[PDB]
């Protein structure tokens, strides 16, 4: 039907930074979370000229950012393009994925009224897998199990077909001619998600209410 | 402990100013490891370039449901009001924000030095007055804090007059900053300001670095 789980109250635009691609098992460095409540979204401003301008972030937003030490070094592509590597996050101290990062996720997201949704760029296949395999290995439940997700990818695809690559940067790109700024960090890749998602708000959130899913339900990248 | 390993940032947004008892709207905290600011590039030429943000970094930035209504000023500069705070779902400053505030503290290495500017008579007070309103113990009680404004008047006169946040910033680097009167924005402001001389920022953070614990509220 139309309303699966009813209308997601907030999007929680997240990006993950890893130490390689799915065959290398990878483990998570870097995770960014900005949650949007759904009246923000609503509420941009409508897109108009051409190119439109890149919308301006809601004023009322949530945001977590966080870097975290892997526990096997990043490949010789994901270290330079991220630029984290595991000796330099292990240098400055950042802890592992562990039951505290789960409760401060956990706490972060009882924050946002529910029903919630996450929205990531390329999910279904890396970004939910990958962060399933991380909440897999705690003793705490994941703190996602009430939780709903969503690809981009499949969202905007949806969305311009109001009768081509779907990559984040090409998409940017499309529909402003700017370049996506900070690519491939995990707080730069969200924000240049959310300015995309920004483009059709209410189209965006009618085909979200639609497609979201339990992550529950998110088979594990590995393990 | 002493030797501050890490520095949080932090800028919150209020109702109001002090004599009207105001509370929290937003709030905003950025993480940096000593080594993020020590390996920062000194800054050379006039004017400097804005220094660039360490790569690794810690953020939170929440937005807060207050009590009572923003007064109109503090909305206007602010952008924020408890009208569309609350339409948007935003909770209280309650217990769960404590708790989340701990787990962030929690991943940071210690000693952790809070740096605000005007947080001795600001935003370290306010900040002890929500958290002396819930049950759950402060999660502060252990961090250290200073006040950027006083740190940068002794930066300042190591060589060789306004100390608002804005004043400095554009003293220093010949520029308006952006997104002022935000939580996140005049944390990086403020961040930007702190890595001007960040080896004698450090430095003078570790003499006077001061136990949250020894706040006094602002009301209440
Ligand atoms: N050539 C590439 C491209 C991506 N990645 C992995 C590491 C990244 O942290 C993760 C996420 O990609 P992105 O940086 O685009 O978000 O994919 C990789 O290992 N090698
Ligand atoms: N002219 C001003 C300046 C500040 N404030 C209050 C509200 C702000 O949220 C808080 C913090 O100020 P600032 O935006 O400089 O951080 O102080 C105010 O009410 N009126
Ligand atoms: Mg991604
Ligand atoms: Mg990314
Ligand atoms: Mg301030
Ligand atoms: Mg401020």
């Amino acid at each position: 039907q139309t309303l699966p789980h009813g209308h997601m109250q907030t999007l929680i635009f997240l990006d993950l930074e890893a130490t390689g691609l799915p065959s290398s098992r990878p483990e998570v460095t870097e995770l960014c979370l900005l949650a949007v409540h759904r009246r923000a979204l609503e509420n941009t401003s409508i897109s108009q000229g051409h190119p439109p301008p890149v919308p301006r972030p809601p004023r009322v937003v949530d945001k977590l950012s966080l870097c975290i030490a892997p526990g096997k070094a990043c490949s010789p592509g994901a270290s330079e393009i991220t630029g984290l590597s595991k000796a330099e996050l292990e240098v400055q101290g950042r802890q592992r994925f562990d039951d505290n990062l789960a409760i401060l996720l956990r706490a972060f997201l009882q924050r946002q009224p529910q029903p919630c949704c996450l929205v990531a760029h390329n999910g279904d296949r890396y970004d939910f897998p990958l962060l399933q395999t991380e909440l897999a290995r705690l003793s705490t439940p994941s703190p996602l199990d009430g939780t709903f997700c969503v690809d981009s990818i499949a969202a905007l695809k949806a969305l311009e077909q109001a009768s081509k690559s779907y990559s984040l940067g090409s998409i940017y790109t499309r529909l402003y001619w700017q370049a996506p700024t900070d690519s491939h960090t995990a707080e730069g890749d969200v924000l240049t998600l959310l300015s995309i998602c920004q483009w059709k708000p209410q189209a965006l959130l009618q085909w979200v209410d639609e497609h979201a899913r339990p992550f529950s339900t998110v088979k594990p990248m590995y393990g």
